[PDB]
This record gives C-alpha cells, sequence and structure tokens, in this order.
C-alpha cells in the first residue's frame, strides 16, 4: 500500500 502497489507494481 506504500511504494509496493502504490507506485511499484500497482500504480506503475
Amino acid at each position: 500500500x506504500l511504494x509496493l502497489x502504490l507506485x511499484l507494481x500497482l500504480x506503475l
């Protein structure tokens, strides 16, 4: 939910 899946992976 922060970085991971909120930028990195999901988001990207």
